């Protein structure tokens, strides 16, 4: 295990608003949000970026001012000794419709991803995340198009770090489930990279269908028992894993699923490669569960007692 890590939710959100303002309906993290979870043992920022924002045009030049402030998000990461995943949070959609599409062809999102790669070309620091929960693309078809996007980057030179998802909401837990037939399982098996330096993103949260609708988790062991066959499957077709998206409430239950799960991974690291939490961003309403984003206090929410030293272990 190599990276531990949280999301920092606020760039993507608001996503009627486009262009949208920053600072209004949505913003990037200030400097010291980095330090502070540095200062926790963790070495991974997951950022959540909008495709239009970054592109608002299919094919066009990347935004300036947009670009300069995921530029400004990795050098604060950096100052933090940290990584970034830049997460283009789209569903497999641009302006609503989906990649594949006659609208949206696979080229269109090639040339995101060629002109990201080239904006980032072999930076260490930065990890690229190809796309945020496809699900209205069948697993199949969703395979060709990540396929073709990571071929793109390959060929820019950039040898980057790829965080590869499934369809179907990328859930470990359904990665056998079926679209007409179709499944990750299957998909996502043949999936080549020309630098062989990529993982398959999964995401799993642990209340009653794995949506993270509620902040209650099912049992102390359903972590485990939803990451199981999905960690068999990696280890199979010889590939790694990387949790991009998890959260727990603040329950007994909940601590010892997180607990179990999170201790799951380092037990199995042979195709475990990281992990980042859901989520921390400062506008986060006080009501959400999952939010370790700390209080006007500058006090630790209750779930960073787990995520901090477990993170340790993973950076130290």
């Amino acid at each position: 295990l190599k990276y531990a890590g949280v999301n920092l939710s606020g760039a993507e959100i608001k996503s009627s608003q486009k262009p949208g303002v920053l600072n209004i309906d949505y913003r990037y993290p200030a400097a010291d949000e980095y330090a502070y979870f540095a200062g926790k043992h963790m070495n991974t920022v997951r950022l959540p970026i909008l495709w239009e924002r970054l592109q608002p045009r299919a094919g066009g030049e990347l935004d300036p001012a947009q670009l300069a402030l995921i530029r400004q998000a990795v050098a604060n990461a950096k100052a933090a000794k940290m990584y970034v995943i830049v997460d283009v949070h789209n569903y497999a959609k641009y302006y609503g419709h989906t990649i594949g599409s006659t609208k949206v062809p696979i080229s269109t999102f090639n040339d995101l991803w060629r002109r990201l790669a080239i904006a980032f070309k072999s930076d260490n620091a930065v990890i690229f995340g190809l796309m945020n929960e496809p699900y209205d693309i069948d697993p199949q078809a969703w395979a060709t198009a990540a396929q073709a996007s990571i071929d793109t980057i390959r060929k820019t030179g950039a040898t980057n770090l790829i965080l590869v998802p499934g369809a179907l909401w990328t859930g470990a837990h359904s990665w056998y489930s079926t679209v007409a037939g179709q499944s990750n399982a299957v998909a996502m098996a043949s999936i080549r990279d020309p630098l062989n330096r990529y993982a398959i993103e999964a995401h799993q949260y642990l209340d009653a269908d794995s949506s993270g609708t509620s902040g209650g988790c099912v049992s102390a062991t359903v972590g485990v028992e939803r990451l199981r066959s999905f960690t068999e499957w990696l280890r199979l077709n010889k590939k790694r894993g990387f949790l991009a998206e998890f959260g727990t409430g603040n329950t007994v239950t909940c601590n010892l699923a997180l607990n179990g799960m999170l201790g799951y991974m380092e037990s199995n690291s042979d195709v475990w490669m990281g992990w980042s939490w859901w989520a921390a961003g400062a506008w986060w309403s006080g009501a959400y569960p999952f939010n370790v984003q700390p209080d006007a206090q500058g006090r630790d929410k209750p779930q960073m007692s787990i995520l901090s030293p477990r993170a340790r272990r993973i950076t130290d």
